[PDB]
């Protein structure tokens, strides 16, 4: 049984980083999108209900959507 | 364009979410059956190599891990 939740561990890994890898490709691909237009980045909008969602964990969830965002270049 | 990128940004947080929701909430169990059972932590070994797999995200990486590792107490 800790045999097979490890398991599961390792599957949810695999998953949370193919997912995080590939939204930090999209946060650099809207990123180059903003920058070639001179675009206002959206700090306080934007970002804040990004760092609201991942809040539902606590505040290491909050470090989280900080991490992902950092990653988003 | 920029519409559809950040839908998927949407989109991989919702799934990120849930993810780590569930990867907490197996850590939890895992380390209910240990403590019962008075077993040593598997800091060196286990969360070492957890580390490892997020590392190759980078720097940011690494500190996801170790907020995951903090999320599954």
């Amino acid at each position: 049984e800790i045999d097979t939740l490890r398991e599961e561990i390792d599957r949810l890994d695999a998953e949370i980083l193919a997912l995080v890898k590939r939204r930090a490709e999209v946060s650099k691909a809207i990123g180059k999108a903003r920058m070639a237009s001179g675009g206002t980045r959206l700090v306080h909008s934007r970002e804040m209900k990004v760092i609201e969602r991942y809040s539902e964990l606590g505040p290491d969830g909050k470090d989280l959507a900080i991490l992902l965002l950092r990653l988003g270049r």
